[PDB]
């Protein structure tokens, strides 16, 4: 698929302007662009020399494009895990989007989520994105701040179509203040320490990388940032655990697919947190009785956060069912994790 | 405002100073400070935030303008200003800022109307060059002159140039360039003659105008040959293993194009300076800055015959 000309003109100029090497001296009529995304925002383009070109140095022979349709905290960040090695490399940066490294890959599926070398990795970078030191603020403000952020909006709401409305009100019926107040109280006594946390930890987002299929611990990748933040870990393992239940990838109307059946066992659970805990923390050493005390608590901070993913999740599609015009079913998606949230409740 | 900052970004919790970290109260500025404090090229950065950052606290003075002359310290910064220029950056390659700057405080000079009539009649004096012919002059010359685009500092001075507090008798690693702000791809020659041209200005005079300017401190040919034997391998990596013949057809080349861009310093920081002097709220002598970028700037188009 092919841009539209404005879009092909000003990716040649900012590929051209931008990368180095056999980029700088490029004809508009020898670039080469295709779409990886459309849209009104976020679109995705793969810019590339001519198969014929040489490179003069070590600049790219692709690169993706990533245009818009935080801007500094974003940048920043995603310019530190660059300079880290745990992101895709930044080539470039301006006001409209990022060039940025096109990584040979695809996303994996929702049900290779539960596949134990996969999850096992998953644990693994994920420890050490929360390992990590980043410029950020480090008070825990971001989750029930972003929440009280929906719920506000979500509470001010006059939808027009009778399908939403009567959507909105199954869901205004829980008294969702009152909700997030108990949800609070849970959390507020469940200790979990505050790290820096991707909050979107799902198979859209984790990279199987070309070449390492026959890997067994290298194999993947943690992309789009966009969420993170210093956070409490709970959330981020327990909002992974819930991504096990959620397919965005359905073809029909709502656009998605979700199964409770789906979320991890406890025996998938404390597979995961086994491969976290040694590369989180030397933890290896500590005695079997000991071990299972902590590995037991942190079942019940996950699975506990896990309630936080829903609560979140779920209004935040709300607010996107009101503001966004993407092709997705927005209000059936808040009523799933609703269910999800209070289902879970009934379990714990 | 700053206390809570601390709290909350730094973890046993204008320029300030608060184990120790400092506070400085821009997408593309802070992308840049962040890559290299990642590189260990910058400050550390602890704290990033809309009114401001937190930044390392590094033990240190700024050099002098005397110093800049002293081999070692003339050495090891072609070597950091070298490595510098070796640098990638997410950020435009076109080289846009050197004349893109000029020409944007050359329009803003000429729609200056200043109050104050000593001020009415420096600018008067300053007007009187033709600056708009000038600045065409200088384009033409300096397109004319061949020089690699590269990630230039744009501000290699002494007041942007640590000495670390206890490496003062390292020979080689005594020295850190901080003050990024007007850092962008140009042309590698405005850098190091613009690092020539400071060694003529010394900006801690305590009295008006606040600064002073010694054109007889600009570099001699050694010392300028001195600075660039430095620059050079560091720079490119072939150059320590050619002839001595090719060595100094570069340097001298080299010499040249150095020279030539230093008057795009004078002119560039003449400009800047005529639109401070309307702007900043500093106490400093703007306009008799000007006068002294412009005399140095004609000086030096008679020194080269330009
Ligand atoms: C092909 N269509 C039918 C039209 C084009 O867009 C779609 O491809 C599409 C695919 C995925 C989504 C999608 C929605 C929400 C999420 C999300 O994970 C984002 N958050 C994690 C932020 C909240 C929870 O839901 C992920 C993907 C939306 C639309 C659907
Ligand atoms: C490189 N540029 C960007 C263009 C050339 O001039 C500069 O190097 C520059 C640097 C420092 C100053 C400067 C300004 C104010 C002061 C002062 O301390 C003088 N007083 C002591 C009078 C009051 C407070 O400000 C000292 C140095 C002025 C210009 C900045």
């Amino acid at each position: 698929e092919q841009p539209e000309p404005r879009t092909r003109r000003r990716a040649y100029l900012w590929c051209k302007e931008f990368l180095p090497g056999a980029w700088r001296g490029l004809r508009e009529d020898e670039f080469h662009i295709s779409v990886i995304r459309g849209g009104l925002s976020n679109m995705l383009f793969q810019c590339s020399l001519p198969d014929t070109t040489a490179t003069l140095g070590d600049e790219p022979r692709k690169v993706l494009l990533r245009l818009y349709g935080a801007m500094v905290l974003e940048s920043v960040m995603f310019a530190i895990l660059a300079e880290r090695s745990l992101g895709p490399k930044l080539y470039g940066i301006f006001p409209q989007g990022r060039l940025e490294q096109f990584i040979p890959s695809r996303r994996l599926d929702t049900e290779e989520l539960s596949l134990p070398d996969i999850s096992a990795e998953i644990a693994e970078k994920m420890a050490t994105f929360h390992g990590m030191k980043m410029p950020f603020n480090k008070e825990p403000k971001w989750l029930f701040g972003t929440m009280e952020k929906y719920l506000k909006e979500v509470l001010r709401i006059k939808f027009t179509e009778e399908s939403r409305i009567k959507k909105l009100h199954k869901l205004l019926s829980y008294n969702l203040p009152l909700e997030l107040e108990n949800l609070r109280s849970l959390l507020e006594s469940t200790p979990s320490p505050v790290v820096f946390c991707h909050n979107d930890c799902q198979e859209g987002n984790i990279l199987l990388l070309e070449g390492r299929e026959n890997s067994e611990k290298q194999k993947l990748m943690l992309i789009d940032f966009e969420y993170s933040s210093y956070n409490y870990r709970g959330f981020d393992i327990g909002n992974h655990f819930c991504e096990w239940m959620y397919d965005y990838s359905y073809e029909k109307y709502p656009f998605f697919r979700a199964n409770i059946r789906k979320y991890p066992t406890k025996k998938q659970q404390l597979h995961f947190i086994s491969s976290y805990l040694p590369a989180f923390q030397d933890f290896e050493n500590l005695s079997t009785e000991e071990k299972s005390i902590i590995k037991e608590e942190m079942l019940l901070e996950v699975n506990r956060f896990a309630l936080a993913s829903h609560f979140l999740w779920g209004l935040w599609s709300i607010v996107q069912a009101k503001i966004s015009s993407i092709e997705f079913g927005y209000m059936d998606y808040a009523q799933a994790r609703f269910d999800a949230y209070f289902h879970q409740k009934r379990k714990l």
